[PDB]
């Protein structure tokens, strides 16, 4: 057909019950992820084509960047708990990959301070249990699909996007094909 298993997407041999409907994984250390977020705006363009009643979940992963990678997953939990993803996503990517001024938990914190999140509010979130379980949720989801590489996107715990099987000559076109695949898979 037009959409074929093993081409634009793959099927999980081991489907995950109760999974979020659209689940994206990333790392602020991941160069392709920087592209996906900063240059291609994949997350954004997917959302604009999702049917109504379908919400998008995006999680950070641990297996890149060692110690600071883990710090970044907790900080993403904090970003989620406070609902400030859209203010820290860009400075976190650029701080890790562009300017390389993020080398420690303190430098991660600065980004939030600069973004206007109050220090005492960041620190309370950071140390909170709600954030601890939010870290556990991110790790569980990654574990459940046996995630060993990012960026990655899964739909209804049953399908995994396969971007390798798409023309990259034009970026806009790749992006829409990606978004359209997510939409088709969402209706499946």
């Amino acid at each position: 057909a037009q959409y074929e298993d093993g081409k634009q997407y793959t099927t999980l041999e081991k489907p995950v019950a109760g999974a979020p409907q659209v689940l994206e994984f990333f790392s602020f250390f991941c160069p392709h992820c920087y592209q996906f977020e900063e240059v291609l705006h994949i997350s954004d363009n997917v959302k604009k084509k999702l049917p109504e009643g379908v919400k998008m979940t995006k999680y950070h992963v641990n297996f890149m960047g060692g110690d600071l990678g883990k710090d970044l997953t907790q900080a993403w939990a904090v970003a989620m708990a406070l609902g400030v993803e859209d203010k820290v996503t860009v400075p976190l990517f650029e701080g890790v990959q562009k300017t390389q001024t993020i080398r420690s938990a303190s430098d991660i914190r600065d980004v939030f301070i600069n973004a206007g999140i109050k220090g005492e509010e960041y620190d309370a979130a950071w140390n909170s249990f709600v954030v601890k379980s939010l870290v556990a949720q991110q790790e569980k989801a990654a574990a459940d699909v046996q995630l060993r590489g990012v960026p990655a996107m899964f739909v209804n715990g049953k399908y995994q996007l396969n971007p390798q099987g798409m023309d990259t000559s034009n970026m806009d076109v790749f992006v829409q094909q990606y978004a359209d695949t997510v939409k088709y898979l969402s209706e499946k």
